[PDB]
């Protein structure tokens, strides 16, 4: 069923949701609409930053003109890069840029989280609460979501 696979994804977009904003020390929004919010790249340039304190990162989100998400996006793939993690564990660019396979970089989020944890460079990533659950509209947006891609779901499990 398709509905019960839309449930069991939105779980890990807002475990991915949680632990930055946990991270970030910030609210970050609603989860059906979380992975369009990290298209711009803020959000993962600001994860960057907070691991490298050591370097100045400039991070864009000018309200007055139009700026480079790759700008922002390259600063967290050059991160994930730089400390020598699977490139399997990553997203591409057009992933996210253009919503190509965003569902892989929640996979990637998860991913990182887990490495970090596991060095104790952060907190670890935490499973959904079991009575954690989204309105009906968030879950059947996931389900048309999935009948417009060729996507297939990252291994989170696995994980
Ligand atoms: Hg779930
Ligand atoms: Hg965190
Ligand atoms: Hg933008
Ligand atoms: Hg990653």
């Amino acid at each position: 069923r398709e509905t019960l696979q839309a449930y069991d994804y939105l779980c890990r977009v807002d475990e991915a949701k949680k632990w930055i904003e946990e991270c970030l020390g910030t609210d970050l929004g609603p989860t059906s609409t979380f992975e369009q919010s990290l298209r711009n790249g803020v959000v993962l340039a600001l994860l960057v930053q907070k691991f490298q304190p050591d370097k100045l990162i400039k991070i864009f989100y000018s309200n007055e003109l139009q700026f480079r998400h790759s700008d922002n996006i390259n600063k967290f793939l050059d991160f994930i890069h730089g400390i020598g993690l699977p490139e399997i564990f990553h997203f591409e660019l057009t992933d996210i840029y253009e919503g190509k396979n965003l569902p892989k970089v929640i996979y990637c989020i998860h991913a990182l989280s887990y490495f970090l944890s596991m060095q104790d460079l952060a907190p670890p990533l935490i499973k959904s609460d079991e009575n954690l659950s989204f309105t009906d509209e968030d879950v059947s947006i996931i389900v048309r979501r999935l009948r417009q891609s060729n996507v297939i779901l990252p291994n989170f499990k696995a994980l």
